[PDB]
């Protein structure tokens, strides 16, 4: 039936409905440290989300996303390989049945707990729905999270879990402020990619931290107590909602860092 993180519509049933699954730049990938090049053209990279309004939290049966009023630009992202203004429209996470697992980029292997991605569109094309008909529609900004010390700016998110626990379920989520999701320093990879769920469309110039941001065992289990199913359908834990790593193919990684 409808794709999904389960043995029969898992990441490699996708291909099926989906054929750019196989594509030749296909996110995520795994990140080798040592193969990533320091590029000196890179511009500095700009995080802009002092004006960012936030507007719901909605549970879409593959996690949850937090959507922002993207009809101005308040919260936006430049610089780094970006040609343009690039606005957050929405952030969500992908994460493991167990601390050890999670993240969908990897580095050097090395899963996370978990992933933040902040998805923003190129303002260019008018609008997010034509901004995914072209190769540098998107920019993801990949934030990885590691179990230690609570975050706090990431408590509020947590704590509305339970008014959305099941597919379909929204609520308003309104004067969050992401900078509290970012970590301290902005050194990153970046390379050509894709969604990483369905439809899977290659117009991502992913933008992966290298510093994660650390939350507690607890938020991470609040994560996980949430519902891929809908309200009146049988329960079914929401973990494991990551994609594991494609191949990189004809592509390199490039460090902001030397
Ligand atoms: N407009 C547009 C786009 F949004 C995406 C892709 S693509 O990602 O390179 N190729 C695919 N086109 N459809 C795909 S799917 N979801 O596998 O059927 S992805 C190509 C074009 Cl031309
Ligand atoms: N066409 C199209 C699209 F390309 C993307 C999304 S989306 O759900 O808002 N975006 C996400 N889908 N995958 C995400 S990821 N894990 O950041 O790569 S962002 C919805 C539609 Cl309808
Ligand atoms: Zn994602």
């Amino acid at each position: 039936h409808h794709w999904g993180y389960g043995k029969h519509n898992g990441p490699e049933h996708w291909h099926k409905d989906f054929p750019i699954a196989k594509g030749e730049r296909q996110s995520p990938v795994d990140i080798d440290t040592h193969t990533a090049k320091y590029d000196p053209s890179l511009k500095p990279l700009s995080v802009s989300y002092d004006q960012a309004t936030s507007l719901r939290i909605l549970n879409n049966g593959h996690a949850f996303n937090v959507e922002f009023d993207d009809s101005q630009d308040k919260a936006v992202l430049k610089g780094g390989p970006l040609d343009g203004t690039y606005r957050l429209i929405q952030f969500h996470f992908h994460w493991g049945s167990l601390d050890g697992q999670g993240s969908e980029h990897t580095v050097d292997k090395k899963k996370y707990a978990a992933e933040l991605h902040l998805v923003h569109w190129n303002t260019k094309y008018g609008d997010f729905g034509k901004a995914v008909q072209q190769p540098d529609g998107l920019a993801v900004l990949g934030i990885f999270l590691k179990v230690g010390s609570a975050k706090p700016g990431l408590q509020k998110v947590v704590d509305v879990l339970d008014s959305i626990k099941t597919k379909g379920k929204s609520a308003d989520f309104t004067n969050f402020d992401p900078r509290g999701l970012l970590p301290e320093s902005l050194d990153y990879w970046t390379y050509p990619g894709s969604l990483t769920t369905p439809p899977l469309l290659e117009c991502v110039t992913w933008i992966v931290l290298k510093e994660p941001i650390s939350v507690s065992s607890e938020q991470v289990l609040k994560f996980r107590k949430l519902n891929f199913n809908g309200e009146g359908e049988p329960e079914e834990l929401m973990v494991d909602n990551w994609r594991p790593a494609q191949p990189l193919k004809n592509r390199q990684i490039k460090a902001s860092f030397k």
